[PDB]
């Protein structure tokens, strides 16, 4: 068997209400270095699932610095609670209201089932070019990610803003993410085409094209990308991935969606128009941030 | 050029899309009924841009109005509480949990292995007992809330030990007038190394003790600065450099988990006395052989 060892029945031990000894097993050496190993740190109690440090993450200073940097009033930015000890220091998002576009986006799903009025689809659109706008020509950081989920809104639209915002997607001086250990990942319904060619180039219109994708769940309160296999016309009420198509899918990664014209309506004229040129197959081809904000502002 | 066929039509070249830069007209795709069914099925809600990913949420999340009164509650020195963003009376607020310090109680076994090695300082160990101790207490007696998961990861520290706070606190396992989970929805999940018997076994009982034998394993880990059952069977080919899941004994863990783990009695001295004595209680095969978060507070604060 394995070595054991009596502990003698002591009055402290006592005082835990326990009083007797105990017979406890040997150990020579602490495994630490298994316990350690990256298999371990990776399997055994995963980062991924913890509270805090999904809150307060560890961040280097000089990063933590730009992300403190970020004030717009389209921007959530971050915020520390001490001075950098050495090396790095904890930062988490700040606040920007109690939903997201997306919570949003099915919270009507599962009412009206009705799109989004043009003249709020609009305001955010105007409000995250504004954001992107601050986001491109000023910190010259590409977010990377847009979409409904990163979208925070207050209350009926009192304040529209971005968060999770990057700081490993920095835009060169041609407006490009040149930088070499900088990878785009974004969410793959959202994913450009350039996000795809598996080798394409990631310009800063990489956003505007996430930004147009998010304008149109807005008018469909779907997902881009991800029609029913086979449609029955709507039968049954229930669906799973046996309904879905997995062809279309990895075939449209990149396209624009098709819109649905025959829900919407005439005011939705300049919405559609915004999505499509977002959403140009060609990077060029599509809108710059602050392009978007002038042909909008006043326009 | 694979493409597709299916109805589509021609936006004309308008004024706003020249002021777009554009000038022209566009060619789109055409959609009559909008896949919102499938886009909200559970399944999709599931496996495309799962709110387990989203940042946001994970900071700000949406409890239930009563969870969120618990939750706003909790007012302890020995436990970290949550914050609120705006004023409730809806049926759901946000709430952040706060701020307790920069490192985690693992952080720190896990820098002092990267160097000393040499087991906390028994005086540290114990103090740490005492304060999780007194949050726990807090927990049980206060709120009548058993925490779920003690663990290292899951106790901050602020500075050099000048705070220490148990975090996470949930309020899905309510203690009993006899302080057990009795609620049907309650679900002891913990995390598996610091399982105690009684969430090993198929359909134990869950009651305040649980937390103590977790508890009791938190203070092993000050002194192997190990993962409880984590053993490898290779007592052989151990000190190699590097460690795979090949050098773990699959087995000997799955038949460990709940069970109290080996005292390396060799490395630590006659100063971790009461440490090992409060180790070996708290991790009983019997809960009622454990002492109370109560009975630790008092037995520690001794005379
Ligand atoms: O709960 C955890 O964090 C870890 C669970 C786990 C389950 C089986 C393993 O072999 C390792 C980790
Ligand atoms: O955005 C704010 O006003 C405050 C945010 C916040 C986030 C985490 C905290 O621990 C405290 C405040
Ligand atoms: O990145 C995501 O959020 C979703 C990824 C995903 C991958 C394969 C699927 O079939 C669906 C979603
Ligand atoms: O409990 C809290 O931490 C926050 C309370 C709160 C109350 C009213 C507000 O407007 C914002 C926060």
């Amino acid at each position: 068997s394995t070595p054991t060892i009596n502990i003698p029945a002591s009055p402290f031990m006592q005082k835990l209400g326990f009083g007797t000894g105990v017979n406890v097993y040997l150990m020579k050496r602490s495994p630490r270095g298994l316990s350690h190993s990256p298999w371990a740190v990776k399997k055994i109690n995963p980062i991924c699932n913890d509270h805090y440090r999904s809150v307060y993450q560890k961040r280097l200073m000089d990063e933590a610095k730009i992300l403190k940097s970020l004030h717009h009033p389209n921007i959530v930015g971050y915020r520390a609670f001490t001075e950098a000890n050495d090396g790095s220091l904890c930062l988490a998002m700040e606040y920007g209201g109690e939903k997201s576009l997306n919570d949003l986006i099915e919270e009507r799903y599962k009412a009206s089932q009705d799109p989004f009025p043009a003249a709020i689809i609009l305001k955010v659109a105007l409000n995250m070019a504004r954001g992107l706008k601050y986001l491109h020509q000023e910190k010259k950081l590409l977010h990377g990610d847009i979409k409904s989920s990163n979208v925070v809104i207050k209350g009926d639209f009192e304040t529209i803003k971005i968060c999770d915002v990057g700081v490993s997607l920095p835009l060169d001086e041609n407006m490009e993410v040149t930088d070499p250990e900088a990878c785009y990942i974004g969410t793959e319904p959202w994913k450009p085409k350039e996000a795809v060619e598996e080798n394409g180039v990631i310009t800063d219109k990489a956003d505007i094209f996430a930004f147009g994708l998010t304008l149109w769940e807005m008018m469909t309160l779907s997902i881009p990308h991800i029609n029913l296999s086979n449609d029955d016309d709507d039968e049954d009420k229930t669906f799973d991935e046996s309904d879905f198509d997995d062809e279309a899918y990895y075939a449209a990664l990149g396209t624009r969606p098709p819109i649905n014209m025959e829900e919407l309506d005439e005011s939705y004229q300049k919405v559609i128009e915004l999505f499509s040129v977002c959403t140009n197959e060609d990077p060029k081809d599509r809108p710059s941030a602050a392009h978007i904000v002038e042909a909008l502002e006043t326009a």
